[PDB]
């Protein structure tokens, strides 16, 4: 058999208050699941991921190809050579079934001084027009700020879990300048099954989306009810339990980076299932300038020899590396 992966359940809701003593009994959850298998599901979080998932799921369905060309990233639409990472990520029928649409921080205009010069990974979020589909801009600028503020609670169960103080990770994460983003991913229920869209592991597994570690300092993921997602554990991969109620929580190599691997980024892979469903993953990335010290939580001084990494650097080079192992998404 394939084993099962233990992924707590954690309450994260005392992270939202200020019982300090609860807050720290979170951490200590958050401590030992990011020490095993490194993923935990955060239930009682706030957000209204139902309201979620039906906003994702009546745009995915409607979309036409016309609106796809016209808010194709550059993989797909030469014309846009600015939208690498926003905008819609096309499915190719008979050989790529995912489907997606990314977009940024909103605060992102053309008057804002990381547009206004040039940085990289910084871009305007396209959208799709209004009447075709009303309210769904309005909807997802709304829920990148509820889950902002979860993954800033978040961040806060992290630092204290790593004995900092609370706002450790969180002062870096800051709603003008953060460069996390939103993905909503489709993958479709298709018969036939195009064969170019599955990939056979070493293992003799089919997968939708072969092995690697997130580019995020964490990431902060719902899907809906449809099991796909496996850990690599020393004795194999392990099956990651479907919860569409909670948020599936992993760290990513910036975390590992700045932990000196004591908090892993979990490798994970996406097993192929023939069945309709979603997964938005939110990465938590934080300002292009964003620096953070390294330290060593297993060392009585805390001190570590890896050298401090930019963010805008970190994530430059993570996005351009994952193309490359696992292909154009
Ligand atoms: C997280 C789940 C999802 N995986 C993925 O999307 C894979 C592995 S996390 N990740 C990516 O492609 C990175 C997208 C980054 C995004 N465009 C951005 O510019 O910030 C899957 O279900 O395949
Ligand atoms: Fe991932």
């Amino acid at each position: 058999s394939v084993s099962k992966a233990n992924v707590p359940k954690i309450d994260v809701s005392p992270l939202f208050g200020d019982d300090q003593a609860a807050k720290m009994r979170v951490a200590q959850q958050i401590d030992a699941a990011s020490r095993d298998t490194g993923f935990f599901y955060a239930v009682n979080h706030g957000i209204n991921v139902q309201r979620l998932s039906q906003k994702t799921k009546e745009f995915h369905m409607s979309i036409t190809p016309e609106e796809k060309w016209d808010l194709a990233i550059r993989a797909y639409n030469k014309e846009h050579q600015d939208q690498v990472r926003a905008g819609y990520y096309l499915s190719i029928p008979g050989k790529k079934a995912v489907e997606s649409f990314c977009y940024l921080n909103p605060n992102f205009t053309p008057d804002h001084p990381r547009i206004q010069a040039k940085t990289p990974t910084h871009e305007v979020n396209v959208w799709p027009d209004e009447t075709k589909h009303p309210g769904f801009q309005d909807f997802a600028e709304q829920y990148y700020w509820d889950v902002f503020g979860l993954s800033s609670a978040l961040l806060k169960g992290y630092a204290l879990a790593l004995g900092k103080e609370e706002n450790f990770f969180a002062r870096h994460f800051k709603p003008d300048d953060t460069l996390a983003s939103v993905v909503l991913i489709r993958y479709p229920y298709l018969d036939p099954y195009p064969e170019a869209a599955i990939k056979t592991a070493a293992d003799g597994t089919k997968l939708s989306f072969e092995w690697h570690e997130d580019v995020s300092l964490i990431t902060v993921l719902y899907q809906s009810n449809v099991q796909n997602l496996q850990v690599e554990t020393a004795a194999g991969y392990q099956d990651i339990e479907a919860d569409d109620t909670g948020y599936l929580i992993n760290c990513g190599s910036y975390m590992a980076h700045l932990t000196n691997n004591y908090y892993k980024a979990p490798i994970h892979r996406v097993k192929w299932v023939n069945a309709e469903r979603q997964s938005l993953p939110f990465f938590v990335n934080l300002g292009y300038d964003s620096v953070i010290d390294p330290f060593d939580p297993r060392e009585p001084n805390g001190k570590s020899d890896r050298e401090p990494l930019s963010y805008g650097d970190y994530l430059q080079n993570g996005l351009v590396s994952l193309i490359n192992k696992n292909g154009q998404t």
